[PDB]
């Protein structure tokens, strides 16, 4: 698997071992052979995780969600998917490694769709070897693999909404259930559904996952509501997933305006991932996966692979090269490779604008593209009046960092930056000035 000029997919089923056993083992051979090495986590939880399958191991934890004192002899690095990307796009260098694994290399945002381009066309060169750690590669049509122990799957109408009547089974069960909805909105009415029927609900969602995650540890739960975040490795000790099968697409429509399309179907890849919670204690057989709908490939078209693309071609590769999306995957987005390549000042802004400004790829692309400096927030007043942000069934209003009150209308509308209650503040607090 180490030699170069090879790409693995380590495809084992869902908790067939490749964090726990598999991992550990690359790890001591890379080591052996001085292989400098990095590994990749989805998120800071799969990071924890990673450390205590890796104890004792000399590895570097580039993150402080794990609390470790580095030798400085560690010729094996570890951190996040997007801290990966993040590193390859800023001033910073980044050691060429030998080695690239990727955990949960489904990842299907667009900094983890950057790394597997930059990683897969370094093997391509000839560069490099890397071992793509998933249960569902790019294009999976089995949204039914195995698993520890037998599931009972069953195609059921699943509830989107407050109910009063004609879903008793989802109440009437005993032990833990993880239900995953298309979105946060969506999952708060569900919750507060089942929290009015005396149920005990955590919510967990991309921007809560670190904080709200640790509460399926500290407490006693009936219910985990969960956006698609939940896919990438979160493990519960629960009995039964109930899963909408849906999920939101963001689309660019006419290149000009990102909109939240659906809720749709899920891919094969999403569904097993979400059907992957359970089943994976092989003495607990009869796991109960219950399912409200057909899968699609949704992935084709979606905004993420355009944003892929955008962050590939602002990372140097070698001298006017750039890295292409992973084979794959490629066909997901029509697009001409370097056509959103910037120049040094303007790369500069993109990156600040994400990183700082917490901004969507495709609108932080649009900004800095424009000439416009990072502090510069007058195009979120300037739009058209289509693109008025509403909060409430009213124009969203903010104070400018000049003193005036003036009403959100941004000259480019990502329906990202206003999905819910918590994106919108922050957005807000971006067009007054405030970060
Ligand atoms: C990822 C980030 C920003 O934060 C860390 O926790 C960190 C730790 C080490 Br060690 C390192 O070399 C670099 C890092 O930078």
């Amino acid at each position: 698997m180490l030699k170069k000029k090879q790409l693995t997919v380590l495809d084992l089923h869902p908790g067939a071992g490749k964090t726990r056993r598999v991992l550990p083992e690359i790890v001591r051979e890379a080591i052996k052979k001085r292989l400098r090495t990095v590994i990749l986590a989805p998120t800071r939880v799969v990071a924890a995780e990673m450390e205590e399958a890796l104890r004792g191991l000399p590895v570097r934890y580039m993150t402080t969600a794990v609390n470790v004192t580095h030798s400085g002899t560690e010729i094996v690095d570890l951190m996040c998917h997007a801290t990966f990307t993040s590193r390859l796009l800023q001033p910073i260098r980044v050691p060429n490694y030998n080695l690239n694994i990727m955990d949960e290399a489904h990842f299907t945002d667009p900094s983890s769709i950057a790394a597997r381009g930059y990683i897969s066309t370094r093997v391509e060169m000839g560069e490099a070897a890397a071992i793509f750690m998933t249960a569902t590669p790019p294009g999976t049509r089995d949204a039914f693999p195995d698993s520890n122990s037998p599931i009972m799957d069953t195609e059921v109408e699943v509830p989107e909404r407050a109910w009063s009547s004609g879903f008793d089974w989802v109440t009437d069960h005993s032990g833990k259930t993880v239900w995953f909805v298309p979105s946060v909105r969506n999952g708060n009415e569900i919750a507060a559904c089942l929290t009015k029927a005396g149920k005990r609900v955590i919510q967990l969602s991309r921007k809560t996952f670190e904080t709200e995650f640790q509460k399926t540890k500290n407490q006693e739960w009936d219910f985990v509501i969960t956006t698609d975040i939940s896919e990438m490795g979160a493990n519960f000790k629960a009995d039964r997933v109930i899963d909408s099968r849906r999920c939101l697409k963001p689309v660019i429509l006419d290149g000009e305006r990102v909109i939240l399309a659906g809720p749709m179907p899920v891919t094969h890849a999403s569904a097993a991932q979400r059907r992957g919670r359970i089943g994976r204690n092989p003495n607990k057989p009869g796991d109960e996966y219950m399912y409200g709908g057909g899968c699609a490939e949704t992935d084709e078209g979606h905004a993420h692979w355009l944003e892929a693309r955008m962050l590939l071609d602002n990372i140097y590769l070698q001298d006017g090269l750039i890295a292409s999306l992973y084979r794959p995957e490629a066909d997901k987005v029509a697009a001409i490779e370097g056509e959103f390549k910037l120049r040094t000042e303007q790369r500069k802004t993109f990156v600040e604008l994400m990183k700082r400004g917490d901004l969507p790829v495709w609108l932080a692309y649009q900004v800095a593209s424009a000439g416009i400096t990072y502090t510069d927030r007058r195009w979120c007043f300037d739009g058209t009046t289509n693109n008025t942000i509403m909060e409430d069934s009213v124009p969203a209003e903010v104070w400018t960092k000049y003193g005036e009150k003036r009403v959100l209308k941004p000259r480019w509308m990502d329906a990202r930056v206003c999905s819910d209650h918590a994106a919108l503040k922050s957005f807000k607090e971006f067009a007054a000035g405030k970060r």
